[PDB]
């Protein structure tokens, strides 16, 4: 499943996108 507030992204450097649904919202 998605990680929050990461789904894919690489957080801590300015990315929030987070997946819908599945994930909570960031």
């Amino acid at each position: 499943g998605c990680p929050p507030c990461a789904s894919g992204c690489s957080p801590e450097t300015g990315e929030f996108c987070w997946r819908e649904d599945d994930c909570p919202p960031c």
